[PDB]
RNA sequence: CUGCUCCUAGCAUGCUACUACCGCGUAGCAUUUCCCAU
């Protein structure tokens, strides 16, 4: 027969390859949520400022700006820590961020992967904890 | 197929300790022999 696609099982590289898919799509989906936010009610200046940088260097600038990109980095390692195995992971997000839609949340996963994996994510196998006792 | 762990066996290496003998080196103690012509 021939296969249309997707990974394999029997190989030696199915692990890393599905860890690196887990964070281009979380980073995507982080990119998505900051820019789909109306610029006049945001919170002080940085965060407006930082987002307007990133429309330019997204759709504007040809080739790349390093200096963002490690600003960027930071910013994520800020507000958005995760911990990756193969297609698994959890997340310790700020929480008055995502209230305003400035980093990630389920609906933008939801969004990602219904236009970019042709799947729909039902909300309802997701898990969201508040307490950080009971891990 | 990758990663983690347990257990077993063997090997090999390194290191430590013990025992024996050896000789060395040092020190102490003590003795045994005592010499001759062309």
């Amino acid at each position: 027969y021939v296969k249309p696609g997707g990974t394999s099982s029997g190989d030696a590289t199915t692990a890393y390859a599905n860890s690196v898919f887990n964070i281009c799509q979380a980073v995507t989906a982080n990119v998505n949520a900051l820019l789909s936010t109306d610029g006049n009610k945001i919170a002080d200046k940085y965060v407006r400022n930082l987002q307007h940088r990133l429309y330019e260097c997204l759709y504007r600038n040809r080739d790349v700006d390093t200096d963002f990109v490690n600003e960027f980095y930071a910013y994520l390692r800020k507000h958005f820590s995760m911990m990756i195995l193969s297609d698994d992971a959890v997340v310790c997000f700020n929480s008055t961020y995502a209230s305003q839609g400035l980093v990630a949340s389920i609906k933008n996963f939801k969004s990602v992967l219904y236009y970019q994996n042709n799947v729909f994510m039902s909300e309802a196998k997701c898990w969201t904890e508040t307490d950080l006792t009971k891990g």
